[PDB]
């Protein structure tokens, strides 16, 4: 229920110090993304930080998009979610996948190099052709 | 535009004290989920709580996933949203549907037993097969 | 990869003072929505406001829904996101598209008339037919 998606590695630690993203089970809908950091980053309550993944994708098919969402436990239990809430990746975006991380909780939290911090899903998207009407 | 989805009832009050989820209209995209609580829960500004639904689903088809989102009025007018922002349910998750509720507002809010507190949609998902390239 | 969607203009400034929504590129997944305001609105940290778009859509096909999400830069860099996090538009909703805007940041921000403040995507949705089982 695949679609081949081209991926390029931007940081030499990817696949060496921490693995490439993989589906945990065959019924899994998302892939976990990990923090490609040189040093751990401490987020006080309310802070946001942009975390690199060391990866770039090229979806290429305009009928597909990817969405980045918070990991469920981390968001619910530690208040570690995305600063833009939900990240949308277009079929033509070819830059590095960067994760906006926001501490919406009451406690400081430290992101460690290689920690899984977000999940990404691939969903079909439709481009609307607007038909202007004066009344429905 | 259905797909039959297996559902199991975990709490005897479901369908008795509050009904099973149903689509409001035939053009409705989501189903409202209700709080299966013994007692009302009061959320001060900033608090989060995990609310049981008394329900479990088994999507089973790996081409489909479900997403849980805030109810629009409650989120915009009362600041009652999800602590993990958007909840993703995999085709192989078979445990109880649990809702992470967060009061992102300035006022306390009390969740009453049986109140509709989130909505869920079923969307097609694609599993990516990564093709490693050195350049796009 | 279109679907024709009926659109009705509710405010005479739309298409005159600021253009109708358009896909930036042919591989773009979302459309940016702009604030249809008479006066700029200043949001202090924590405030929410409901912003009209001057537009109404009628999806009409029950197999499609639209989702409204924060713009990535504005959400990550200025803390300007949606108060209901993610807005869902049903195939039968025919009222004006209204955007719940929340300042989740630490600074005040002023929304100017015509500014792009959210993005919308059209995604296929499936209506579940529940099959009650006592065990999976």
């Amino acid at each position: 229920m695949m679609k081949k998606i081209d991926v390029k590695i931007l940081d030499p630690r990817v696949g060496k110090e921490f693995p490439l993203p993989t589906y945990a089970t065959s019924g899994s809908a998302g892939l976990d993304l990990r923090a490609c950091l040189n040093d751990a980053v401490e987020l006080a309550p309310g802070d946001t930080t942009l975390v690199p993944t060391g990866l770039a994708i090229h979806i290429a098919d305009p009928s597909l998009a990817a969405m980045m969402l918070p990991r469920s436990g981390l968001g619910h239990k530690h208040g570690i979610v995305l600063g833009n809430l939900v990240g949308l990746i277009d079929s033509d975006y070819q830059g590095q996948l960067m994760i906006s991380v926001w501490n919406r909780g009451q406690d400081s939290f430290t992101i460690q190099p290689g920690e899984r911090i977000a999940q990404m899903i691939f969903v079909p998207v439709v481009q609307a052709e607007f038909n202007l009407v004066e009344d429905f």
